[PDB]
């Protein structure tokens, strides 16, 4: 019983390596041990998503209300109050596992307690006093979501931005000065014409030139002036270069740079992270025998308890990939490479097809004339013919009807030629290849997808389903095929499906900071936005609805910006999209300043400062993996590939048969037996192979500064060891 | 004869090297060698420079014209005539010193002598025929400003954006395909609706969402949909996420990447250039003798025809500054440093002050008093809370009068009160410091050209030129000094004053592009934009001009956009500057092609990717500079200090007297026997300094890769001298 609490312990710190955990809260006792078990499983932590994700939708039946999805009052204050309940239950568990002064002093579990417990009061008391009141402290529950384990990096990209923070606020000093005295002076120069709406006050000229910074007034505000001397051009050109080129550009090449620091330090401090854990296990399970090292039973004590549902014969598999020395050992050296190995998965090598083995003859024939046929070199060029064709095809056929063709309900009969050559050459090839090495290429994926979906499009409307058109009109998407022809097509879209989920992780982000401005904007811009209003603002021509009554038409006429409110948190989502889009927000904010006051203003500034720092910064993130990505592809995931013999069994089988484990393990080495017999062949070549991550590009990124910080760990390691 | 032909040619050498010219056409005759003279002087260069320049301000008086500088045809026929035979005289030299089939295999300079022809012979048409007939073929004209001298950093701009392209163009027809394949479901999609004029036909949405990726109308072209169904706005969104953010971003992020990579290659070719210069000129003039190196005077014998108007003391500090091994002599790993030596002014050292010497007692102690309190750290502390004062009286003063105060024609006494401050601080600093040790500084520079300024402006004020109150006007850039109190805007001031004259190459191309475009838009679009007019499209509301004749007042309302007309040079240069800021750019497309064809829009469209192209690259480029030398001035122009004894110079000196050279250079030399003879003492320290050029930046950001480049190109040399 005491070995496989060793391999229990060691495969904890590897665990608590892997997700950013600090040491000091290494469980010892058995208490601490299953605390630890208790909140590290897979339904705590989707509890913690599920619980968060039903707050943020709760919100979507709240006071101001989608008129569908509404609720009475006491309805979603008891889900309130039921989802907050079950926050208390996940504090009460971490606080079993951590001690209570590891719990005090971690700054981020605490501010979630203080949102707790705010949060709990004003539920209460809507649901007393029957009315929901304000309730603007709905826009701190962006802490619930981002303190569960499964968004880690929506967390880390948002900390690092306002890390970023203290070089962006001097730049933004400088630029509003140069702002406000080019204000005086554009008041004092442009003021004593009649004729502008612009530089009448001090506040117009100060609200116009910070528009004017985003270039949304251009000409507009420049105009008045322009027409009365023809040399007022030059103070609006002196502005946007001073200003708009060389000083915003310069404010955001700042702030980008030192995200990128922040970056590469916390990328360091996660790999050496990882390293310690490592050294850990290495001092909890080595021999302490003549030899240094650690044998096979132990390495599988690991891998019982670390990647558990895992079969003898991958174990086994790992253990050669790891061991890189051909000693029955491991060293350091070759034992520093566990994540990177323990995360593949291990196929075999099989030569014969899957429709030969089944069937007798004379169809043996026909499945080896469509093997030949799908792999002949002209099928494939023949294809991209067809393809070809249809294009041209669909181009001259909008030059004859005039792009009239795409309303009508009659099917082409062309449509109808192409799609069986597309059909029949489906059929062909993913019966002359098999299904599963069909499914294994996207190109193929995508094909078929695109496919199967032009089939339903005619099926349903010969079903006279007539609103599934739309997949009739979508012909050109075919044509999509021809851009694997290129290469460098080819390196663009391997990387768009490499670096997705990180662009999800930042898009995750910027709905955040949508979710907080749209909780404000709801509360206090509510019902101003009516049809036909805000007439003594400059905005009377957007906000306007007349009707006429010529014969019985009653045709009508209108601005339509008044249906950019903030009545639902769906309606102020895509007004906040409107607003990061830069053009006319100074419509939609002179238009609620109308209604309201000021201060206002200062809502619609704040917003374009900081959607403009989030949007530069994660384009230019995800924009420079994608660059590295494809230029290292033309310097040159990941496959390796290993083998094992039968007097390599021999030692494996007999060890479990003595130590006398679970069953199926000892009947898979049965059946490899078998397969060895088979094929009367001793050595048998395996293949792993796992999907690219994200550490794999930072390693690859900042390969050439990494042994520094190895070299610099083990010297503060010495510093902690000798005292 | 002999020795001083090879100092010549030396220096040839180096010249050669400098300005990246191919050392196939050294010259080795006197013919040649005068030819090589006659050419490379500083009045050749400016000939240059002038006649290409009045060249391109000839067409501000050409037919389309602004009509104050309006001449007759035969006037600027003629000027055209003269300016194109000076041309002809330049392209005559060079034939006389290059060969005939070094000249015909130079391909800028046959693109250069066939637009001469063409502008030659459209010269006399519109010579004899009297009016002027299309005249597009001027937009050539910007090859002689290119070809210069002068204009290398250019010239090697433009053609490293040209370079840059095919990956631009791979990426542009994806961006296109998915920009049609959009528009023909948006046909389909929202035209049925008769209340929208954006998708009626199928130019109209092609049009529409071309102009939609450029966000120039995106709620306004999304709000006929959007009121219909609200569902619609997920057309919109998908759009601009594939096309805007995700396509167009990795459209300029490849772009500027080559051209980092091309221009990383150029610098390559520019220092590798230099350095077998280096080694012609050490294999020309060395001893050929036991000792293998540079004696002193052939040193001499460069410095007297490679940097000439040169002190023999300077060179002699250079020489020194080169030794580096101390030995009479120079071998390769010393010499091939020139060009950051040869290129420094020395001065000497002297502690005394400028009027101390000059005056007796009792205004001796007043200078010394002046100075004490000048450098004492109080009255600098004392004058930043004098402006600090400043501003926080200004501030206050605004709200007080409402703003109101910048019209009136009463000069406050508090303006007087610190203009008072700030003079008398002015004498203070200039007397007590000396008129040399105070414009030294930027700072002081800054200062006495504000303070120099707002007497001007007060003293023209009392002359009662009221057009000049605009300098009292500008009084908050007094506050400009308060931002040397932080380390930062040191740094950001300091860098923009050392990355300007590359800011300017960089501007100087950017009108290039404006020429071309400027001259082709104001022969075809010329007399199409008047007052009131377009009034068939949907920009009737832009261009209309209504008067009205309430009372006596004749109010005038107007919609201005008639005003971006194309009549000039200058109407067309703020129009295209009105198109480079994107904004409201659909608005003078659409006006223009109202009233001509449609492939009017096939200009706007070409233009606003060649300016989007253009301005990414070179706020790109210039940021990445900027951002290095920032992060580089917190890691840590140059300045070396040498000195000579008494020991040292009567070496030097008998060499003058024996050799037999000028005069001037023996008596500077006494008179550094007399400088030496006053101070009593032998050993005298003198100092060297320059001013950071590009190419220092340039080896400063390669740094980790210029030793591995040094390596491969003198394997290639031996690949060609074992051959
Ligand atoms: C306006 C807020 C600006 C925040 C900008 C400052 C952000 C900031 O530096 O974190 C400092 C701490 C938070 O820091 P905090 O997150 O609580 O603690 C860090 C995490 O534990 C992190 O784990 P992961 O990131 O999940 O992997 C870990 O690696 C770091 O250890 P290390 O140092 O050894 O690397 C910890 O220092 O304190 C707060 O920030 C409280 C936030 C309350 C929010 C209040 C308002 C909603
Ligand atoms: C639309 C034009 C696109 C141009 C994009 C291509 C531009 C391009 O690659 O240069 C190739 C040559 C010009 O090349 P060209 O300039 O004539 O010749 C180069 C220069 O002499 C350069 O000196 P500097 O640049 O002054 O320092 C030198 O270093 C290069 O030698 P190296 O290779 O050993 O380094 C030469 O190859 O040919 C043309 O380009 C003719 C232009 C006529 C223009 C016609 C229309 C106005
Ligand atoms: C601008 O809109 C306001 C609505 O807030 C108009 O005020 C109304 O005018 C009508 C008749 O003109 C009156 O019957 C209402 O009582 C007014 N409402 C209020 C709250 O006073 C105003 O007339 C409009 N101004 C225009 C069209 O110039
Ligand atoms: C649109 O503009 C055209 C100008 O091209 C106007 O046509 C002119 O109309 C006036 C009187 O309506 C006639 O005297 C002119 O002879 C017309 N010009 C031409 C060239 O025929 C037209 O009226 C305008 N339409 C409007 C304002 O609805
Ligand atoms: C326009 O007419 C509709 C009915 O056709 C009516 O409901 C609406 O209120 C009218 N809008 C006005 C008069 O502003
Ligand atoms: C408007 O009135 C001015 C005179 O004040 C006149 O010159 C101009 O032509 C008029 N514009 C019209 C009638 O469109």
């Amino acid at each position: 019983h005491n070995w496989e609490m060793n391999y229990q312990e060691a495969a904890i710190y590897l665990q608590e390596g892997q997700n950013n955990d600090k040491f000091f809260t290494h469980p010892k006792d058995a208490r601490a041990l299953a605390a630890y078990l208790f909140v590290h499983n897979h339904f705590f932590y989707m509890m913690e998503l599920l619980t968060a994700l039903l707050l943020l939708l709760l919100s979507l039946c709240e006071s101001p209300a989608v008129p569908v999805l509404k609720l009475h009052t006491y309805v979603h204050a008891t889900l309130e109050l039921f989802a907050l309940m079950v926050v208390v239950f996940e504090l009460c568990m971490k606080l079993r596992w951590l001690g209570f002064h590891t719990f005090v002093r971690h700054k981020r579990t605490m501010v979630k307690t203080s949102v707790l417990v705010v949060q709990f009061i004003e539920a209460i008391v809507v649901l007393v006093r029957q009315t929901s009141h304000v309730r603007v402290t709905r826009a701190l529950r962006c802490i619930f979501l981002v303190d569960c384990r499964y968004c880690g990096g929506v967390r880390r990209n948002l900390r690092q931005i306002f890390q970023s923070l203290p070089p962006f606020m001097d730049i933004l000093l400088l630029l509003l000065f140069f702002m406000i005295i080019f204000a005086i002076l554009g008041f004092y120069l442009f003021s004593t014409n009649p004729s502008d709406p612009y530089f009448s006050t001090l506040e117009n000229s100060i609200v116009n030139l910070f528009v004017l910074l985003t270039t949304a007034n251009f000409p507009d505000v420049m105009m008045p002036s322009y027409s009365r001397n023809p040399w007022s051009c030059v103070f609006f050109i002196v502005y946007l270069s001073i200003e708009l080129y060389f000083i915003m550009n310069l404010l955001l090449a700042v702030v980008f740079d030192t995200f990128n620091d922040i970056e590469k330090h916390k990328f360091k401090s996660l790999l050496l992270h990882k390293r310690t854990a490592i050294q850990h296990a290495y001092g909890l399970l080595a021999s302490q025998r003549r030899p240094a090292g650690i044998s096979y039973r132990q390495f599988e004590g690991l891998m019982r308890f670390y990647k558990p549902r895992m079969s003898a014969r991958e174990r086994f598999l790992t253990f050669k990939a790891l061991n890189q020395s051909n000693t029955p050992l491991l060293s350091l050296k070759d034992f520093y490479d566990i994540y990177e190995v323990a995360a593949l998965q291990w196929k075999a090598k099989r030569n014969r097809q899957h429709w030969f083995d089944e069937l007798p003859r004379t169809a043996f024939l026909i499945f080896k004339g469509i093997n030949i046929l799908v792999n002949s070199k002209a099928f494939q060029y023949f294809m991209y013919l067809v393809v070809a064709v249809n294009g041209v095809w669909i181009l001259v056929e909008t030059f004859m009807l005039k792009g009239g063709n795409f309303t009508s309900k009659h099917v082409p009969w062309s449509y109808l030629v192409f799609l069986t050559i597309y059909g029949v050459e489906l059929f062909m090839k993913v019966a002359g290849l098999g299904p599963v090495e069909y499914l294994s290429s996207g190109w193929n994926l995508f094909d078929f997808s695109v496919t199967a979906f032009a089939f339903l499009g005619l099926l349903a409307l010969t079903l006279n389903m007539e609103p599934f058109y739309f997949i009739v009109v979508l012909r050109p998407l075919q044509l999509l095929r021809l851009f694997k022809l290129k290469k460098r097509y080819r390196n663009v879209l391997d990387t768009m499906f490499e670096l997705l989920p990180r662009m999800a992780s930042l898009g995750l982000t910027l709905l955040t900071f949508y979710y907080s401005f749209a909780i404000v904007g709801m509360e206090f811009f509510n019902g101003r936005l009516t049809p036909n209003c805000c007439n003594t603002s400059t905005v009377a021509d957007a906000y306007r609805f007349i009707n006429h009554t010529v014969g019985n038409k009653t045709k009508v006429e209108e601005g339509y910006y008044y249906l950019n409110n903030f009545d639902n948190i769906l309606n102020s989502f895509v007004t906040l999209f409107e607003l990061t889009v830069v053009n006319n927000w100074y419509i939609i904010m002179e238009g609620v300043t109308s209604q309201t006051s000021h201060w206002s203003r200062l809502y619609f500034m704040t917003f374009y400062i900081v959607t403009m720092v989030v949007m530069t910064i994660i384009v230019a993130f995800i924009l420079e993996a994608f660059v590295f990505r494809m230029n290292y592809s033309r310097k040159s995931g990941i496959v390796i590939e290993k083998e094992m013999s039968k007097e390599e069994l021999m030692a494996v089988l007999e060890l479990y048969r003595e130590e006398r484990g679970t069953s199926s393990d000892v009947t898979r080495l049965l059946d490899t037996l078998s397969q060895m017999e088979k094929y009367q062949q001793n050595s048998m070549v395996f293949l792993g192979r796992r999907s690219r991550t994200k550490s794999d590009l930072s390693l690859k990124m900042y390969q050439e500064e990494i042994q520094e910080w190895y070299e610099e760990h083990a010297r503060e390691q010495e510093q902690q060891k000798l005292r």
